[PDB]
């Protein structure tokens, strides 16, 4: 199987994941996208520490067992997230320390694998434990002040809690190599697996933006890693603005090491990203598949002029006009700037620089003209493995209008049929 992402992974034994909040699963759009295109569930928030154990002592898994439940019955793996961290504790395990605290972190850990016991494929048992300083240390939490060995203790509790469970410690900010904080959790994953400390897997949150770009390096972190004896896993993958290219290059660092488990984005549309403003997953929030979700496709499935393959002509606006407005059309291939196309990281097919390959609308008989970019989805394109383009936010493909295959046939937006008029080389 190949048209859907989790598929696509499991070629070659891998999986493509997403995170499932409960509090959508009722929202059919949600789940048609989501129990199609993934196999492997992390719950966002259902597992964490205040959403399972409310009340020291006493643990609550309804919306944790609703999104497991869901995984299951639709057929996904499920990750576990998070068993002993800093962040989104419940009130009253705020307030601990020391060794109480310590011993209610062990409770947790019991109490919550135990409850799934045998049936996560992977649990991130400690997850974002140090700083962002630069120096490469310890995040200051009440956790860490219980001891520098909080972590290992965690992860001996998760071993014997569920032998099944893959281990693993999660962190942000670890994916460029040259950075300290990777070096420090290198050097602690590298000093429990000598030590013997029970630990399965490292994951990478592999959140990208400006402020924390992603960079090749990813692939050598990744690497060095997995040299030490351990799967990897990118766990909370999002990426800003959703460039085609990143979201590729991450894909095949993942397929280029052996002991990369999978992907995981955190979110299925734009719109149920927890940083939504940075439209970074592969789905639109009306459910239109994004530039990027393709590029992750043909990544997955080892994947100038654009010429059509029935006419043998190639796109091109007429008299090299640079008016907005102005319909495309096929025509002779010839070495001129109005035939030559600039597939962008954000989907679009530029002319001139600042022309875009644009759709003035979204029904069958649409006239597909140059308009000044702006970054409107009539704007993105998908470009199929079958040749075929695809606007993103009509879904419809470029076609050579009644099929004409001589100079001057006028393009327009139809449903897509693998007709040789809808289909387009790139060489
Ligand atoms: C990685 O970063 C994202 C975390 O998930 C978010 O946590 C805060 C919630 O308010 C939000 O809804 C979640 O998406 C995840 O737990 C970390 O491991």
């Amino acid at each position: 199987a190949e048209s859907t992402l989790g598929a696509a992974a499991a070629q070659s034994g891998r999986y493509f994941g997403t995170a499932i909040a409960s509090g959508k699963l009722g929202d059919s759009a949600y789940t048609t996208i989501a129990s199609r295109e993934f196999n492997m569930v992390t719950a966002e928030n259902e597992m964490k520490i205040d959403a399972t154990e409310p009340q020291r002592g006493q643990f609550n898994f309804s919306a944790g067992d609703r999104v497991y439940n869901w995984a299951v019955q639709n057929g996904k793996q499920v990750r576990g997230h998070t068993l002993a961290w800093h962040s989104q504790q419940p009130g009253w395990m705020q307030s601990l320390s020391g060794s109480t605290l310590r011993q209610a972190m062990i409770d947790h850990i019991n109490g919550v694998m135990g409850h799934y016991k045998g049936k996560i494929a992977q649990w991130d048992v400690v997850s974002h434990a140090f700083s962002d300083d630069g120096s490469g240390g310890r995040r200051d939490s009440n956790l860490q002040r219980t001891g520098n060995d909080w972590i290992e203790v965690a992860f001996r509790t998760a071993r014997a809690a569920d032998p099944a469970a893959k281990l693993c410690y999660n962190d942000y900010n670890i994916e460029n190599w040259t950075w300290a904080k990777t070096q420090g959790v290198y050097n602690m994953v590298r000093d429990f697996k000598q030590r013997g400390v029970p630990i399965d897997c490292v994951g990478f949150q592999s959140h990208f933006n400006s402020g924390s770009p992603y960079n090749s390096n990813f692939r050598t972190t990744l690497q060095n890693f997995a040299a030490l004896g351990v799967d990897v896993a990118i766990t909370e993958l999002d990426i800003q603005g959703a460039s085609s290219s990143t979201y590729a290059a991450v894909t095949n660092d993942c397929l280029a090491v052996s002991r990369c488990l999978g992907i995981t984005v955190w979110g299925v549309r734009d719109t149920d990203s927890w940083r939504s403003g940075d439209t970074p997953l592969l789905f639109n929030g009306d459910g239109s598949k994004k530039a990027a979700y393709t590029a992750v496709l043909n990544a997955l499935n080892g994947g100038g002029q654009i010429k059509g393959v029935g006419s043998g002509r190639c796109l091109d606006v007429p008299n090299a006009s640079t008016t907005d407005g102005t319909q495309v059309q096929l025509y002779d291939c010839h070495s001129a700037t109005n035939q030559q196309w600039t597939y962008t990281d954000a989907g679009e097919l530029r002319v001139y620089g600042d022309k875009c390959l644009d759709a003035a609308g979204t029904g069958n008989g649409t006239k597909v003209q140059i308009y000044s970019c702006w970054g409107g989805d009539n704007q993105k394109w998908r470009l199929n493995s079958d040749g075929s383009i695809v606007g993103v936010q009509s879904g419809l493909c470029l076609d050579a209008v009644g099929g004409g295959t001589a100079n001057g046939t006028l393009i327009q937006l139809y449903s897509c049929s693998n007709g040789s008029n809808q289909r387009w080389t790139r060489t």
